[PDB]
């Protein structure tokens, strides 16, 4: 069964993850369906184990 | 059964995770469905074990 | 059954997690469905074990 | 049954977790569905064991 | 069963992940269906194990 | 009249001064005419003010 | 009159000064006429003010 | 009158000054007439002010 | 009157000064008339102010 | 009156100064009349101010 070995060496790391910036705007969205993982070493793992599973990411919905 | 081995060495790390910045704006969103994990070493693991599971991330909804 | 081994060495770490900043704005949201984990070493683990489970993250909803 | 081994060595760590900052704004939200964990070593673990479980994080709702 | 071995050595890394920037705009979206993983070493793994699974990423929907 | 301004800032310093090491040897010498100054900040100042002054450093002398 | 301004900033320094090492040898010398100054910041100043001054450094002398 | 301004910034420095190493040898010399200054920042200044001054560095002398 | 301004910035420096190494040899010399200055920043200044001054560096002398 | 301005920027420097190496040899010399200055930034200045000054560097002398 699967192995997610991650091995990392660095002397320096500078990391900027997600920046959302707005001036004088309307209706700005940064929808993320999964995790937001930010690191010198960064690992995201997701397992969905079943039938009929739904993953549904939407920025915005406007009905009338 | 699966192994998420993460091994990390660094001398320095500088990490900025999620920044959401607004001036004079309306309706600004940073919806995240999973975790927000921020680190020199950063790991997010999610397991969903079942049938018919729903993951549904939406920034915003406007009905009438 | 799964192993989440995380091994970390660092001499220095500077970490900034989630910043939400607003001036003169309206309706600003940073909805996070999971945990917010911020660390020199940062680990988030979530297990959902069942059928029909729902994960539903939404920034905002406006009905009439 | 699963093992969340976390091993950490650091000489220095500086960590800033969640900042929510507002000036002259209205309706600013930092909804977090899980824990907020902030540490030089930071670990969040959540287990939900059952069928039909709901996780539902929403910034704000406005009906009429 | 599959192995996702990642091995990394670097002396320096500077990483900027996702930037969404808006001025005087309306209706700006950066919908991401999976994780957002940002790192000097960055790994995202997703496994969906079942029949009839849906992955559905949409920027925005407007009905009337 | 002269100014020996020394200004130093360091976060870490490791300093090894004078090592003299011998195994199974004969007649090993580390003659130093001035001071031996060893420090994270190290300053040696010597002033000789007169006529006919002698400075004479010799490791060893063997007459018959 | 003269100014010996020394201004130093460092984050790390590792310094090894004078090593004299011998195995199974004879008659090994490290004669130094002035100071031995070893430091992350290291300054040696010598002033000789007079006529007919002698500086005479010799490793070894053997007459008969 | 003269100015010996030295200004230094470094993040890291590793410095090895004078090594004299001998195995199974005879009559090995490292005569130095002035100072031995070893540093991340290293300054040696010598002033001799007079007539007829002698500086005389010799490794070794053998008369009969 | 003269100015010896030295201005230095470096991120890393590795410096090895004077190495004298001998195996199974005889009569090995590293005579240096002035200072030995070893540094990430290294400055040697010598002023001799007078008439008839002698600087005389000799490795070795053998009379009969 | 003269100005010896030295201005240096480097990201990395590796410097090896003077190496004298001998195996099974006799009478090996590295006579240096002035200073030995070794650095990422290295400056040697010598001023001799007078009439009839002698600078005399000799490896070795053998009379009978
Ligand atoms: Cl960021
Ligand atoms: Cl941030
Ligand atoms: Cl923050
Ligand atoms: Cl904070
Ligand atoms: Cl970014
Ligand atoms: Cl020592
Ligand atoms: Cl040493
Ligand atoms: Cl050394
Ligand atoms: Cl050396
Ligand atoms: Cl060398």
């Amino acid at each position: 069964e699967g192995v997610l070995y991650v091995g990392s060496k660095t002397k320096e790391g500078v990391v900027h993850g997600v920046a959302t910036v707005a001036e004088k705007t309307k209706e700005q969205v940064t929808n993320v369906g999964g995790a937001v993982v930010t690191g010198v070493t960064a690992v995201a793992q997701k397992t969905v184990e079943g039938a009929g599973s739904i993953a549904a990411a939407t920025g915005f919905v406007k009905k009338d």
